[PDB]
């Protein structure tokens, strides 16, 4: 009855894979408008538009960085692009600027009669994600614009932690050990600022700084976890509720946190 749902019922086996059920192909971004680059992941047989999602790394980093999310989630039913920002030293604030600004493009591209996602996006269903300075990047975008459907910023910082306005869902991935961005100063205080929305805190035991990035060992959890998330919200899909609010049996978490996020009759 979900005119958003996509795919078949979801499993932890399905989501704990390397890939969804759809096939995903890719492009550059030829004309980047308003950010450094990009490269737009979408799957090519997912049987109705599906939402956007726009994700962007930390400082002094590039999409290699954050790569592995583009086909991950493209897999499940998402059209996904990944930006270098214009300078690798940008701030969060334009790094909020710039993931706004490919978000824009991918909704130009669905209007676009040349582009492989014409007519592929609904460009009402938008989510953000991030690392680090991109990941307050996305939580900036999310404050800024609440019709957002989800973020899902890993690793988090910004200069200020009050992120007491958004109230858009959001999943803070962390990492235990980071000592760029320590927990305790960054991305806990910032879960402990949002009273407004869905939320959850998930820790990667024992984790540093690039513990969600590209070529981490914990894909199949955190894949699992920024999937059935963007599923949820992003989709209003319930089949990923549990998925999406359980707190995972997993020695791989250090710390699980979730707020307002089960459904309650
Ligand atoms: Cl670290
Ligand atoms: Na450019």
């Amino acid at each position: 009855t979900n005119p958003y749902a996509r795919g078949p019922n979801p499993t932890a086996a399905s989501l704990e894979a390397s890939a969804g059920p759809f096939t995903v192909r890719s492009f550059t971004v030829s004309r980047p408008s308003g950010y450094g680059a990009g490269t737009v992941y979408y799957p090519t047989n997912a049987g109705g538009t599906v939402g956007a999602i726009a994700i962007v790394p930390g400082y002094t980093a590039r999409q290699s960085s954050i790569k592995w999310w583009g086909p991950r989630l493209a897999s499940h039913g998402f059209v996904v692009i990944t930006i270098d920002t214009n300078s690798t030293l940008d701030q969060p604030s334009s790094r909020s600027s710039q993931q706004m600004a490919a978000l824009r493009q991918v909704a130009s591209l669905n209007g676009t009669s040349s582009s492989p996602i014409y007519g592929k996006v609904d460009t009402a269903r938008m989510g953000v994600m991030g690392f680090s300075m991109g990941g307050g990047g996305s939580l900036i975008s999310a404050a800024n614009n609440p019709s957002l459907k989800a973020a899902a910023p890993q690793a988090p910082w910004d200069s200020s932690t009050n992120f007491s306005s958004v109230t858009v869902p959001t999943l803070i991935f962390a990492c235990e050990n980071d000592s760029i961005a320590p927990v305790n100063s960054s991305a806990l205080p910032i879960y402990d600022s949002m009273s407004r929305n869905a939320k959850q805190f998930l820790e990667i035991n024992g984790g540093s700084h690039s513990c969600a990035n590209s070529g981490n060992s914990n894909q199949a959890l955190i894949g699992k976890k920024g999937v059935a998330w963007m599923k949820r919200f992003m989709d209003n899909d319930t089949r990923y509720s549990t998925f999406a609010c359980e707190n995972p049996n997993s020695t791989r978490v250090s710390d699980f946190r979730t707020a307002n996020c089960s459904h309650h009759h």
